[PDB]
């Protein structure tokens, strides 16, 4: 197994998967490290298998269909990973916890919104749908790109936002379009 966190690139207490090379940190996983169950397969693993019971799963689907998707447990499990590969970028640490707004010239958004927020609601199984997921996830970048204006730093929202929308597209077989 590799020797750092497969999202934070960090040693340190690491729980090793048992089908793939990769480690986690406890609550780096998400969901995080399950207690028990030996052998244990992490997140990647579980949506590989997902997708070869199913290799039509693959083929291109329309957004408009996956975001009225019901929260099953393939689609619980497809937003997990998704919000996941968001964390695995560094620059995710800038949307991570909880915003502050008081920069002269803006206002604070009206729904503030970050990942450990959006974390915490798949956790606790607030989304019904996919639709659910994607629209907080998009309103984290939508709010700092509104609040930072014309500041060179509006620019980590879209980079943040377009590690989000491939891997959208990838974890959700979107059909690709020029
Ligand atoms: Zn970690
Ligand atoms: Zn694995
Ligand atoms: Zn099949």
């Amino acid at each position: 197994n590799s020797n750092i966190c497969e999202v934070c690139n960090k040693w340190g207490r690491l729980f090793c998967c048992d089908t793939c090379p990769r480690s986690f940190h406890e609550h780096c996983h998400i969901p995080s490290v399950e207690a028990n169950k030996n052998p244990w397969s992490c997140i990647f693993c579980r949506i590989k298998t997902i997708q070869e019971r199913c290799p039509e799963s693959q083929s291109g689907h329309q957004e408009s269909e996956v975001l009225m998707r019901q929260m099953l447990p393939e689609e619980q499990l497809k937003c997990e990973f998704l919000l996941l590969k968001v964390y695995c970028d560094s620059k995710s640490c800038f949307f991570a916890s909880e915003p502050y707004y008081n920069r002269e010239g803006s206002q604070g958004p009206q729904k503030p919104m970050w990942l450990n927020k959006v974390k915490t609601s798949l956790n606790e199984q607030m989304y019904t749908r996919v639709e659910g997921f994607v629209q907080d996830m998009r309103l984290i970048f939508h709010n700092h790109k509104e609040f930072y204006r014309e500041d060179k730093f509006t620019r980590l929202g879209i980079q943040v936002q377009d590690i989000f929308e491939k891997n959208f597209r990838n974890i959700f077989a979107i059909q690709e379009t020029s």
